[PDB]
């Protein structure tokens, strides 16, 4: 049985506090750490911070930690829940908070308990976590699917200091035959990108943003994409590497329009309409091997999404639009706003709700890209999750900064363990769950 | 008994391959990952790289991985060594290689087995790793000592793109009462530093170097130190925060002179500094800023310059590239009175036992020891347990940003919690942490 639930404050990858949970059973101690976003969707479940300006500059999580130790822990232990029954674990937690957005206890109090229970369950079952997560999600397991990594090698927007408006420029080694090959050739592109960036924009441009990508002081998507295409050819991997974007356009949506110079005394006359921004993306799609675009329009700009999607012809990923929330996903499906869900467990707050979100997406013919947050930790949960969910695609950072490599390394280990019972999603990343 | 030893290629914090070792016993599977330096000393034990330009830019570790799987593993499993006997484990590995500088197998093949064995031994004894490391090093345990973290908040030299010659500018919250407080106030200074750096030098200057520190495109130590003092001020921690430097001066030493603009290929050779001129610079900084420690002030074989500076420095002087965690070179440094602290990097020498000897020799001479990360780190937390086990009272493991750095700092939070009243924070006594109480 679960004998102990304990929380403490630890530090995330940008130096902010976050919640770490330890769950003790007869099988040992199981730890989960809650990640933290910067460009959060306004519809995300509550991340509870202390707001005490004299400690951690208001970003303390002592209240959330207290909620685990003083509220969740005694009730959870008393309940004698079977950790194998994830739905019972999450129903209990959801009920204890009693609010839709988890505003009573905090999503960052609840999530760590939810995740740690799944680790405890995997141990009880003597299976690796990814096999247990496949069980919980009722995914196909013959074969397992290793994801294409979408590597965020050039950082802009909220994740890096500079003028660049679009948040993420990713490479996707869809042309590799194994995950290990994909990661190697991705790392090679990254290193070529680092050298080229220093050459073109100066030594300072080669330093990294929150997610490990280079952060050159550039003003347009075109020069960023030119750098990436240049890095791919320098590495000698043209045709094996595709490109993904996260526009994170909610970050520059104001008064019905889009400010591509929001990293500025920005010119209100230059602000773009939905149609104009769609024309911009189409122009980029024509000149670059772009296979996925995330949050091309704002989190509630439904008409703009639906209109773009009609003729996009590539994967359109909903992040802030859907916030890993089955209710908002249902709306996005009906409006035909996108065809892939960005899955972030801490946007909704429990594993069970995240699994439901993935299942609803798959049922609609959508893809699912499992995702890190920009404030990450040494935790590797999402590596096991992307495999368990059989999605065929993950974004977990550049191949730099170990809060990113921790996940990528874990996927190397998973690939090795599965051997002949796994296949790399490659060009079929979008429908990874349907593969075979 | 050890039933399996297995190695694989994984990625370090810079995106370069490195060696990960898993060692299996009755107690489970124990993992260690080898770190990788950038500003390496010429006297370091061999880091074996494949040099195949068509893979990983030539930086593959497949040869070292193969040395573990095809050479070390079958021999080690056959030997059936008691993992609790770290000295026997390491003597065995050192003997398998048979070379001074570990050039047969590579230090990056040997070290992973060395470290994972110690993890396995801790499990056998049912003790946390830091208690076992204290056993191996014969350190005092009443109380245990938590280190002052030297946080590298401004990155220059080899660790970041920019004109800044000096490699590391660190803050040391020696004025804190607990490790948790030290890390909190350190993080607060860091955040104030990031915001101020962006204000003074532009948004791009706030982006980070290899070790998580800001990398402003600045040319002089004085303005870097002004940024740090300004950040400490902004956070409201004046008096509680001290400063450490890593000059990594071997990186800019040429023709008996020091080039503080070495990353500029158009650097004027007339502006190059002599040993005494450099000593003057350091003394100028030490009077204007709360500097308590300086690492590698002079080049790795510029022995006379070290001895001369140390005679009147009056602060901690840390040997890194000079000593390369090597008992033989440490003995020379002790004799020459070149420094009074060792920077301890396990992968500079290649085994835990040799590293422990290096620390013991340093302590016996009345030196301090600062346990250190490499600039290419991993999610491995070994050094956190090592610094506590060795009772040194000081660690450098990066800025409070990038989780290859926070993983260690977070582990130190956990160790402090676990030890409760059986641990003290070194604080102002960081230099002689081993002698504390
Ligand atoms: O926008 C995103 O997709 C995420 C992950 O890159 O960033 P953040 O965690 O800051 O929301
Ligand atoms: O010089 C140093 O002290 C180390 C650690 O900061 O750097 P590197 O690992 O690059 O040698
Ligand atoms: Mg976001
Ligand atoms: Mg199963
Ligand atoms: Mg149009
Ligand atoms: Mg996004
Ligand atoms: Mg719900
Ligand atoms: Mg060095
Ligand atoms: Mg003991
Ligand atoms: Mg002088
Ligand atoms: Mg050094
Ligand atoms: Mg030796």
């Amino acid at each position: 049985a679960v004998s102990k639930v304990y929380a403490r404050s630890v530090y995330d990858s940008r130096g902010n506090p976050t919640v770490e949970v330890e769950l003790t059973t007869e099988k040992g101690v199981f730890r989960s750490i809650v990640p933290s976003g910067a460009s959060t969707g306004v519809h995300e479940a509550l991340e509870m911070r202390d707001g005490d300006k004299s400690k951690w500059m208001g970003k303390g999580v002592l209240h959330a930690v207290k909620n685990v130790n003083d509220v969740i822990a005694p009730a959870f232990v008393k309940a004698n829940i079977d950790v194998k029954d994830q739905k019972a674990v999450d129903d209990f937690l959801i009920s204890l908070d009693g609010t839709a957005n988890k505003s009573k206890l905090g999503a960052n109090a609840i999530l760590g308990v939810s995740l740690a229970a799944s680790r405890a369950a995997a141990a009880e079952k003597n299976v690796p976590l990814y096999k247990h997560l496949a069980d919980l999600s009722k995914s196909k397991t013959s074969p397992y699917v290793l994801p294409v990594p979408f590597l965020n090698v050039l950082n802009g927007g909220s994740h890096a200091g500079g003028a660049l408006a679009l948040q993420e420029f990713m490479i996707a080694p869809t042309g590799a035959k194994t995950f290990a090959e994909a990661l190697r050739i991705g790392s090679e592109v990254y290193h070529n990108l680092k050298s080229l960036t220093k050459k073109r924009y100066g030594a300072s441009a080669g330093n990294v943003g929150d997610e490990g990508g280079v952060a050159p002081n550039i003003q347009t998507a075109e020069e960023a994409l030119d750098l990436i295409v240049d890095a791919i050819k320098a590495a000698g991997h043209d045709g094996k590497i595709k490109i993904g974007l996260d526009c994170a356009s909610s970050e520059f949506f104001k008064d019905g329009k889009y400010d591509l110079d929001f990293k500025n005394n920005s010119d209100k006359s230059k602000w773009l309409t939905g149609p104009q921004l769609a024309d911009l993306y189409h122009s980029l799609m024509k000149r670059y091997p772009i296979v996925s675009i995330e949050d091309p329009f704002a989190e509630d700009d439904w008409e703009a999404w639906s209109h773009f999607f009609k003729t996009a012809g590539i994967q359109i990923v909903a992040d802030a639009l859907t916030v890993t929330n089955p209710k908002r996903i249902a709306t996005a499906i009906e409006k035909k706003a996108a065809d892939a869900l960005l899955l972030k467990v801490n946007q909704i707050g429990t594993l069970s709700e995240s699994i439901k979100a993935a299942q609803d997406s798959f049922a609609a013919g959508w893809g699912v890209m499992v995702s890190h947050r920009s404030g990450e930790t040494e935790d590797t949960f999402i590596a096991d999750l992307v495999v368990g969910l059989r999605t065929g695609q993950i974004k977990t950072g550049a191949p730099a900064r170990s809060e990113r490599l921790a996940k990528l390394n874990q996927l190397l280990r998973i690939e090795e363990e599965l051997g002949d019972n796994a296949v790399f999603a490659g060009e079929n990343f979008h429908h990874g769950d349907k593969l075979l």
